[PDB]
């Protein structure tokens, strides 16, 4: 489950994965509508990330992946090819939350959903 994402996101961004929980209209179980800022688009990626492994036969929800962080990056592992693409998801999101790490609020933290308007992008 989520244990190895929290552990990504804190050595990333360094702050806590409860940042990231609600954040915006798509960090967050689901998501709808249009991402209010950098951050967001990253947890929409994400969700499609999620998707295509759906799409995969993988349960990237609960795959549970091997990951360490050196000074070239994530490296990425496990004993199944569904636990290293969830690792790959991951490792991307993660990556995006500190690139975007200038634009970050804490005013979209725990967003009340019914802010969020707009169409849905795809995918
Ligand atoms: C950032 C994020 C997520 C995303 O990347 C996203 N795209 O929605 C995320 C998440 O995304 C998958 C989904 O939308 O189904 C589900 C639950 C918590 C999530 N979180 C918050 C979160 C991330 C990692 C570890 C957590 C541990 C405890 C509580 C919340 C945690
Ligand atoms: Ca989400
Ligand atoms: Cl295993």
């Amino acid at each position: 489950n989520l244990v190895q994402f929290g552990v990504m996101i804190e050595k990333m961004t360094g702050k806590s994965a409860l940042q990231y929980n609600d954040y915006g209209c798509y960090c967050g179980i689901g998501g709808s509508h249009w991402p209010v800022d950098q951050t967001d688009w990253c947890c929409h990626a994400h969700d499609c990330c999620y998707g295509r492994l759906e799409k995969l036969g993988c349960e990237p929800k609960l795959e549970k992946y091997l990951f360490s962080v050196s000074e070239r990056g994530i490296f990425c592992a496990g004993r199944t090819t569904c636990q290293r693409l969830t690792c790959e998801c991951d490792k991307r999101a993660a990556l995006c939350f500190r690139r975007n790490l200038g634009t970050y609020n804490r005013k979209y933290a725990h967003y009340p959903n019914k802010l969020c308007t707009g169409p849905t992008p795809p995918c």
